């Protein structure tokens, strides 16, 4: 089963990542091989999303944040002006473009706006909406969702101009619970906003409406963001309670693509500790996925499919896993491509190489895509154009330890320019 | 009827992959079952009351922890006797027996645990709870120390160090259970990797049959606090989906301002999150891995174990003079409830450390014919079942009893019809 | 290790198969029941007793040739044959009777006349020829008079519209045959198999004994020894979940009915073994629905638990045979020995794979419990006699908590003294 | 819906089996190769023709008798049959040697010899008792028999308990039934036989089932209940090819055997449980870092998701396309070649149809390569495996030359 990969690789390789827990015939056994002793060695693939505040706002502060590995940076509109975001916004992009001068620096950072919130779309609201779109928001946190005709509602508000922005709906109240399969439908991904979910129903019952949501998207396809009180004691002290780091392996165990942190990044006196520790936490909690169920569940429950893009998606990963590949590389021009990789779980990273600078910041809401923005202008020929970009992940890879020479990765295209025809998948050694 | 396969997650009980179980999880299902998952309560200041202590046992607290780190003997005498005194107070067909655990400062053996532990025995404890434990012979001394008056007494190894976690499969041999002590663990090896430790312990203790104890800091910030923060509810609850026979309370009942609503949170948590476990897949492997065995009361309980689930039996009723068959029908994980009949209170005690058990203490003298005895006692758990609401006439139960008197004769399985 | 054991432990079917040893030695009974035809080639008492110790179980009488007069002493030979092993227990065994009808537009003035000739001759069984329906069970129901309730209806699925109409005849028919003869000939041959994998998967779902039929062992008519493809048959109907074989021409009318007998025997045994347990009660147990009866109830608890200690068997009272064939329906790899007092239960339990029927006559104690302790202690004392069970073995027994059928709610686990 | 596919849904094998039926139709093309026996009944170019055009895949001479001037002639007739067939739809036939049998005796060095002399494909080697016994067939071979295949017959006791040091060496095996029956007791045949076959699927080995699969057929136009069944559950075991003896080589209806076995393995290729196998197959497979294993799996489970209609491989000898087939896909593996020996010995794996590609070259490699995905493409369209609006897996390589596969691409056909 595994033993001509076990004298090629080494037995060392075979004792990191949780790779003896990782080939357990049952969940029971998988368990009982959990070792303290294993380090994780893959990249951190759940995303942080860490709130800018007062104590998160400097210019400083903020590249100490994208070193500890924050990826989206919320602005919470139900404080503050408009003005007071304004510079939050100008003080993360100053802090992301300190690292440009190069591919194996530049890390790209999605900033998100959470609305303030709700009878239908507040007036301040479409204010809010308007401000996203008018400063080049990437994501929108809609507050409050309860029904499919909020999300259009908002999608309307952020007009013409604003149709890149990604929905995330945030389900808060007993009604989003009940009509989220209408709300998932048309939102871009789901926040489980466990703050008021937990005041708007039993405090006992929100790890139900959780595991269903977060179960769902993962069915769907879709990013799905825990939200609140992760490690709230961080607030005022260096270390988290033994519920706190739970919660927070426990979130990735779930299944959820993004992480966040509220109070902790905001207000409190460790906003960088805590951006470390949930980075600490979260690759610990991925290597003990159990991809063996998971990948079996999911190829089990996803429909058939006729779509290129999915068929090669789930070729490359099972691929991925047959070789146990470094990473797998894909060009992409919306994320889509990545996104569908990303929804089968694959414990290579998915490189995603991108012209779109948008594109770059929005995938971070999917697990495992590690976004890498090409600038070179377009070869004249089609076929050296893609070579060149892939070349340019194989590249970066190396230069950042994703990849060493003797690996293993698969390598996603398409047969022809424009969003829509990823069909390709192959097999490449690392030289 | 018909309401019945809509409440305690029954549609997502039914599903075919643990994915689609989770997609079918409803808030609005409610839980049925009694609670399974047993509630240790630390002893201090906020809960050492008579009154108090009332409360807390109709709240859902199972056993007493006593921290033996802090406090003289004389003030853990007061503690016992003021527990006996609150226990005693309640009614044969509802009364709720509590075990008092012994909670060791810890180190070899030290001197003063030495002194402890013989205390212990001489106040008649149920469970020690031995702290740091690092290897087996740390649990030879514990129970040497216990003497021949204290063999009766378990041991629970608490788990508190790297050399705990790398020595557990020859410390779970020579212990009743064990304990993932996770405030010295998460202070001993990096914060971030004890839910590893966590969640292997409980996965090994599970395969064992052994009971595991998932403690500290769970519902920490109801010391001060009348709600519990977001990641304290979803760790109780992932606790209990782990896999783990009890959860514990420390500050929040020893010294907090909510002792009583820590019992009540950590009760309605439990409830929860027993009824989302997905039994198909759990079953399945706790049967797979099992060994095969040729001791008739491990026989009978996976008989048992699987009788019940095919007729969805409200209750599973044993008869038990150690507790040893209800732990053998607890190690199944069934969803019908495990009423324990027995005559030891010490046993009665005792098998809270076990998943879904819930001891009865029978208080009659024996009747002349042993038939009839055993009929009495059987009738016993159906009344006390019906009154605490267990079950209901038209109900179906399992009643596992043995084929003479005296422990270690388990052997009978019978399927009955409430009336 | 025996009895394909390390082929029982893989995790995998696949691994099942790789594991497959033909040094493996099976070690249990024959669960699989053998029918044989009764015809000029086996009718004489000499040549009945060789074919009982051969392993024949079930005698058929196909009345599309033949007399009622020819029949009538066809089944006295039978029973000659099977009471001359009445003074040894070790030796003795039940044979069921079966009455296989010449069949049809519904059922036909023949057909009547000869089923009374089976209520009134006593016969245990009714293979029913070419049922296509519903009411065609019914009818032969019907014909059973006020006499023969309790004699068991097989319906003989032989065409098209039967495949088709499978589940209701199923549902009001006490068991199947998959009639390969006329199937071969009413659909393409090369769809028979599909036709035979179904039935007996459909009958293995719903607890109803279903049997193999037809050319089975083909050659043997003419032939000392089959050939490969006969061996193959015949194992892969025993795989395939069949509870009973037949032999039809090879019986009746070969050169060698004993020798054909004793082939189905060896391979029984050897494809028994070969069943992969662990999959087929996963399957069982998840296919089948929940219930509140308490014979069913025990039945899964009695198997489960007779996996868990490997025990050598589960000792059965039932007065019907019902009880026994809830445990059969699970397929335990113990033998399920049935404790009765009813000589026809004795004989119709053969239909259900795993059953050996044991027949008690000692006349009822005055203290029920009391009764009930000499019926499982006589089980227990047979099944040592027979090599079954040996002091220490552990089996389990199944029994109810009132006298009469239909209470069966009851697993003991006993360790043999 | 037709294939099985209402009973390839279910959830259970249980269930899987009950919803078998008898009114769903096969629609893929036949997988498990028919190997033929070519004797008197069979010798004939006009018989040949009737045989090829019913089925027969590969052309089996039996050395323990005849002389080697019969067998020759025989070969020649084979061949010319096979010439006679339009090269979208030609269809290659494989020729076997089967060995007279013993260490390896002076006869068979001399046959082995003829068989090098007259390009067969294949060699049955008879009575293969450990791994020394087939590197004795391979080096009488010598070096311009480096090519053919050997497939050890497994007929004894040695055999079956050395099998796993002989399957090691050889190219696959054959379960020889007729001398396994009487060297071993007959009841313990078919555990000989679901083992050999369960482990060359695990190796991803052929394997052949062989002797008395429809016997009664030498005298009787159609076979007995048994044959029938002991052909079904030949291909329901797992095995890559099945065998025709007495029934071509002596028989009075050896065009209506070959038909038989037709019918029959496309019932049974439909009522393979797929999800299961796949699943056990994939999970044994060991982990790899050969791209052509790698992008193997990946290509049947893209074509799995699709419901591909089939998977088309470029193949210079033949191994990209087993790869595919030990996975067991149910869209049919195209093999396009253009070595004639590689397309004739690619019969030997379940599942792969190969097309011998004879147009002409193209300058530029790539568009070379392209030809042949639309060669595969074009004659699928006109064989029947494929229709405008079905979606394909095409594999290729990076580079000219063998052992290069390494790409899986999804296309939309027309
Ligand atoms: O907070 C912790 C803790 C934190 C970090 C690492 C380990 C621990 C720990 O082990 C622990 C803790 C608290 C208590 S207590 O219930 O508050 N209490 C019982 C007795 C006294 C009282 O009656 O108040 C004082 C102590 C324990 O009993 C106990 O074991
Ligand atoms: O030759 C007699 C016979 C001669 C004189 C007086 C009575 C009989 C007789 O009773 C009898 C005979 C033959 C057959 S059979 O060859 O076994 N037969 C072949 C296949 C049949 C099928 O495809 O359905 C069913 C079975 C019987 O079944 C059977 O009972
Ligand atoms: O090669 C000839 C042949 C050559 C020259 C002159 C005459 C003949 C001839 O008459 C003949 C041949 C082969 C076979 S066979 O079917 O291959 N045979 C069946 C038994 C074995 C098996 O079960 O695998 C394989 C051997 C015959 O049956 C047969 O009659
Ligand atoms: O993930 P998306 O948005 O579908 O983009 C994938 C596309 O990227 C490509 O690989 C390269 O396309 P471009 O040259 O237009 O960037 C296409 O072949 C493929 O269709
Ligand atoms: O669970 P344990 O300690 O083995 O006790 C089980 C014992 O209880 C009984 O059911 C009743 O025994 P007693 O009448 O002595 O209480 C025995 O038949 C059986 O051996
Ligand atoms: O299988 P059946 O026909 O339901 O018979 C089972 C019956 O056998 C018994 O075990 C013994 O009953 P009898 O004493 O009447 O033979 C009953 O308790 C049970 O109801
Ligand atoms: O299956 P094999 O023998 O490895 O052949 C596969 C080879 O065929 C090809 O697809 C085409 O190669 P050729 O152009 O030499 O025919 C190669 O890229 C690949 O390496
Ligand atoms: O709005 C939020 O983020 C919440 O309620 O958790
Ligand atoms: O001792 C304890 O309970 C701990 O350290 O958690
Ligand atoms: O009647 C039968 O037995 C048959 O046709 O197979
Ligand atoms: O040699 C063979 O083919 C046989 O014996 O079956
Ligand atoms: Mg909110
Ligand atoms: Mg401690
Ligand atoms: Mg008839
Ligand atoms: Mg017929
Ligand atoms: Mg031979």
């Amino acid at each position: 089963d595994v033993a001509q990969l076990t004298q090629e690789l080494g037995t060392a390789f075979f004792q990191q990542q949780q790779l003896p827990a990782a080939m357990a015939d049952t969940f029971l056994e998988h368990l009982c091989l959990l070792d303290i002793d294993s380090e994780p060695v893959a990249a951190r693939s759940t995303s942080i999303i860490a709130t800018i505040g007062p104590a998160s706002r400097s210019v400083e502060r903020l590249k100490e944040m994208i070193k500890a590995g924050m990826n989206i940076a919320r602005l919470n509109f139900s404080h503050g002006s408009h003005e007071y975001h304004a510079e939050s916004i100008a003080n993360v992009r100053e802090a992301v473009e300190s690292f440009a001068g190069s591919p194996l620096s530049y890390r790209p950072v999605a900033i998100a706006l959470d609305t303030k919130g709700p009878p239908g779309l507040s007036e301040q609201d479409v204010r809010d909406l308007r401000f996203g779109v008018e400063h080049g928001v990437d994501i929108v946190f809609a507050s409050f969702v309860r029904k499919a005709s909020d999300v259009a509602a908002v999608r309307a508000a952020l007009g013409p101009e604003g149709h890149g922005i990604k929905i995330i709906s945030k389900i808060e109240n007993h009604e989003g619970v009940k009509r989220f399969d209408e709300i998932l439908e048309v939102s871009d991904g789901i926040m489980v906003a466990r703050g008021d979910l937990g005041i708007e129903i039993p405090a006992e019952k929100v790890f139900l409406a959780q595991k269903m949501m977060i179960g769902r998207c993962n069915l769907a396809g879709k990013p799905v963001v825990c939200a609140t009180q992760m490690l709230e004691s961080m607030i005022t002290k260096p270390r988290p309670t033994r519920a706190e780091t739970s919660d927070v392996a426990n979130a990735v165990l779930d299944g959820a693509d993004c992480i966040m942190l509220s109070g902790e990044t905001a207000k409190g006196n460790f906003p960088v500790e805590a951006v470390k520790m949930q980075h600490a936490i979260a690759r610990e909690a991925e290597a003990a996925v159990y991809h063996r169920q998971l990948f079996e569940e999911l190829r089990r429950a996803a429909p058939l499919s006729r779509d290129p893009t999915e068929v090669t998606a789930i070729g490359a990963v099972e691929a991925a896993f047959k070789c146990c590949a470094a990473a797998i590389i894909v060009l992409t021009t919306t994320g889509r491509s990545a996104q569908l990789l990303s929804r089968y779980r694959p414990r290579a990273a998915v490189i995603a190489v991108t012209r779109s600078a948008q594109a770059a910041r929005q995938v971070h809401l999917c697990r495992g895509v590690f976004p890498l923005l090409y600038r070179e202008p377009p070869e004249a020929i089609w076929a050296d154009d893609v070579d060149r970009r892939v070349q340019f992940g194989i590249e970066s890879g190396k230069l950042r330890g994703f990849l060493r020479v003797g690996d293993l990765v698969i390598v996603v295209t398409g047969w022809r320019p424009g969003s829509g025809y990823t069909n390709i998948m192959r097999v490449l050694s690392i030289s």
